[PDB]
């Protein structure tokens, strides 16, 4: 049974590792957006102070 | 002489005051160039890991 636990575990494993990227990908995305937006944030700040 | 020292101080004070503004505008310009350069550099970082 103990064997089959290792097998399973491997199946799972491939699944975890695989999971992993994805989490972060999305992670990475949260970042990505935050940055572009940040430059946007500045841009509105600019627009205004042009408007000043 | 004392009267004309204060007079000299006036002439100096308005010069000085205008000066202070000019510096912080160039100051603000140094910030501006770094901020925009940062976001470009970041787009290039982003690009690198799309291509991987």
């Amino acid at each position: 049974l103990f064997e089959d636990m290792g097998r399973l575990l491997r199946s799972e494993l491939d699944r975890f590792e695989r999971e992993k990227v994805e989490d972060f990908k999305s992670g990475v995305e949260t970042f990505l957006e935050s940055a572009v937006e940040a430059q946007k944030e500045l841009i509105e700040k600019w627009e205004t102070f042009l408007m000043q």
